């Protein structure tokens, strides 16, 4: 039922990954914005960060 | 509602995020390794990539 884009990127020296520009726009994320990171089932879940 | 590390990082110019070294080791990920990226519910799920 859940579909995944299935896109892979190479890991750079620091172990960082890049979001495709298509997701930068749809996720409303821009430079200097804050991301929050989750950990579940050996998978990493990243979402926009809106502190309350 | 799910439990997560709750750690946030700043977005750099290209819109990239960094995995904490604690997750680099636990996830078995190193430079030049391949990551596969998922998209669900406006959240990004990244997992180790096994070539097929």
């Amino acid at each position: 039922f859940m579909k995944s884009t299935g896109i892979v990127r190479k890991v750079d020296e620091l172990g960082r990954v890049v979001i495709p520009i298509e997701l930068r726009r749809t996720l409303g994320i821009a430079e200097k914005d804050a991301l929050e990171i989750y950990v579940d089932d050996e998978k990493i879940i990243l979402k926009k960060y809106k502190p309350n």
